[PDB]
């Protein structure tokens, strides 16, 4: 009745209601238009007929796909739950706002895969040892707090660059794996979820990315080269940081290097998402054709 | 010395990936299904066939709509851009936070599905009027504004009391139009895009209801006591300031006396939901047999 009224005194200003009829920047209503038009709920795909190829598996392959895995559920389950929303607050449109609560809610749906495909494929045994290696790797430990710790920051823009390369490059070192297998015609619909999940951070990125280049355009010339260099910078500690994580991961198998040469391509990608040259020469970012087509 | 250093020093504890193999509170489960099975977006309803009806309705009629949808228009924006992401940090489980954001999602798909009914149906001057309207009403950004004062508070009960009330209650000075239209071949089509949205406002109310009455009996007799007052008062206050906002609304029209039944009615499911007894007593609430076939 009264424990109300400081506030309602400090925001005079009126409360508005988000108006779809007119739109300032049209790139919302276009990435709006193609994430809703890109629905989709893991339960529609046949995972269980991955269970015969599953078995065959070697247990080599099983423990480097279990653990890029929930690798990957960790980066979703920052991403929709502390990512997006750290996003909305510095909107430059209301349409941008309902576009990142359409991120995070995708991003909860990425992570909900994961659980579906281990539940289908999986021993219970195999998913606790996965969780609980995903919680005392230091790598994959240490970069989620590094890109949390942005997110938890006050600065705008780069929540966007950390964002940006969560979505653009993060995840990568761990797509590898699906996408290769997919390849070998194994694991065919767990890759076709896995394809449906790149198909939303793609455009996360590229958004992201963009509203980025727009923040970072209005400020002075000077000012733009120093986030630059710290975009760069930050680039140069997760890079670093995931050689080792995929070395842990991939040396067994011996498909390091093969994922290398990935992080590198996509690190290109994420510093070009964020209005950037690209880091890396082409020469040394080979992908295998087999792997870029059931890619795309 | 990283940017970070310090970040990863004041959060020691692993980041934790979402396992829904694993699940607490078997609710959250039967939520997110309800909800994701749920989804729908306002595209796959024919709107267009409503212009007939919609030409055919009095002067007094389509600019009651026009203000009673952008009145909605306007809570669907704040619950989720603001109410059901100021709840994910006090989640008892990651699988709450997880439903958060397809409420936070769906409640931006709400706000959008009015934009498409009058981009079907009204001219762009009764759209620019209804905006200006809702932006100068003192009742409904007087009831923003206190929902608003609670989400960006720190007492996490309150926060989900303020959500429930909005979600159970508030949204309904509003939802009678359209029913009461409907049950007289008019807006028929956009009635069942209202039938759709409140199919997800009442298991919004019915859950963040439910994770209240959790977190309120885990307290002391006192605060219970507290509790169960303070959520009284504010369901008191924002009926107060309903009935007026209701008669602006209605008078011209003369359905007034109807709609604040209504009000009564869905105040006392929205204390229910809270895990209270209603405020009115059953014999004020009753609304027309109309309005409430006309929901089924
Ligand atoms: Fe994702
Ligand atoms: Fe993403
Ligand atoms: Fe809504
Ligand atoms: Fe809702």
């Amino acid at each position: 009745s009264n424990e109300y009224d400081e506030y309602i005194a400090n925001h005079t200003d009126p409360v508005k209601a988000i108006n779809w009829n007119v739109i300032p920047d049209e790139k919302d209503l276009e990435v709006w238009d193609r994430l809703t038009g890109n629905f989709w709920l893991p339960e529609k795909i046949p995972v269980s007929n991955d269970i015969q190829s599953w078995n065959k598996m070697t247990p080599q392959e099983q423990l480097a796909t279990m653990r890029v895995f929930t690798g990957l559920t960790l980066l979703d389950t920052i991403q929709g739950t502390v990512g997006a929303i750290s996003l909305l607050p510095d909107a430059e449109t209301m349409h941008e706002e309902a576009v990142y609560t359409n991120i995070a809610f995708m991003e909860s749906v990425h992570a909900k895969s994961y659980s579906n495909i281990f539940m289908t494929l999986a021993s219970t045994p195999q998913i606790n040892e996965a969780f609980r290696w995903s919680e005392e790797n230091e790598n994959l430990q240490r970069k989620a707090k590094i890109i949390m710790s942005y997110y938890n920051g006050d600065d705008p823009l780069k929540k966007k660059v950390a964002s940006t390369l969560l979505e653009s490059f993060l995840f990568y070192s761990g797509f590898y794996l699906p996408m290769y297998l997919s390849s070998r015609a194994k694991l065919t619909n767990t890759a076709d979820i896995i394809r449906l999940i790149i198909r939303d951070e793609s455009v996360h990125g590229y958004y992201i990315g963009y509203k980025y280049q727009q923040g970072v355009k209005k400020l002075s010339e000077a000012e733009q080269e120093e986030y630059k260099a710290y975009t760069f910078d930050l680039m140069y500690d997760l890079y670093e940081n995931e050689i080792e994580y995929t070395e842990d991961i991939y040396d067994d198998l011996g498909w390091t290097e093969d994922v290398k040469r990935f992080l590198r391509y996509n690190a290109n990608k994420a510093l070009n998402n964020l209005g950037y040259e690209g880091l890396f020469p082409t020469d040394e970012t080979k992908v295998s054709p087999a792997i870029l087509s059931s890619l795309s």
